[PDB]
C-alpha cells in the first residue's frame, strides 16, 4: 500500500533514459512529472583530445550544462560507457 | 595539424567533473570554454522508488534536465556508480 495507482517512479525507468530524448519520449518513459521549472541555463562548449596528441581533425565534442543555481547539471558529448544511468 | 599550446583538453580533465561543479571549479579544471550560450531551460522533478513495495518514505529524488532543443541534457539524483563521467 502506502502509494497510490499510478505515481510509482522506479529506477528500471529512469534507467531507460538516454540523453537527446524529447519530453514527449520522457512522459511515456517515467510519467508526468512531479515539478516542472523553467529557468536561465548556461551551455559550455568543448573541444576535447583521446590519446594526447592526436592532432586538431581528431578532436571530439562535448557540451556541459549548468542550472539554475549556476551548479554543473549535463554532460553532453561522445563517451558510450553503455549508458545506463546519464549521472548524478 | 598539432594544436597549439594551452588549449588542450583530455578525457582526464572530463573525468575530474562531478554535478554540483560551479562555473569556477569547472574553469580551473577544464580552461576556458570554446562557446558559451544562455537559453530557457526545463527541469523535470521526479520522486522514485529504490525497489519494489518501497512505501512513501523510502522515495528518493530525480531532476531531469532539457536543453534549448527540448531534449535531455543532464540528469540530477542520487546513484553513485562511482561518477567518471556524467554521461552523454
Amino acid at each position: 500500500i502506502d502509494i497510490q495507482q499510478g505515481n510509482v517512479v522506479t529506477q528500471d525507468m529512469i534507467d531507460q533514459l538516454r540523453p537527446g530524448m524529447t519530453r514527449r519520449q520522457v512522459r511515456f518513459i517515467m510519467g508526468n512529472p512531479l515539478i516542472v521549472d523553467t529557468f536561465h541555463a548556461n551551455r559550455w562548449d568543448y573541444l576535447y583530445s583521446i590519446q594526447p596528441g592526436g592532432g586538431r581533425r581528431q578532436q571530439e565534442r562535448v557540451s556541459l550544462f549548468f542550472n539554475d543555481s549556476d551548479q554543473l547539471a549535463g554532460l553532453n558529448g561522445d563517451f558510450m560507457p553503455g549508458v545506463s544511468r546519464d549521472e548524478a
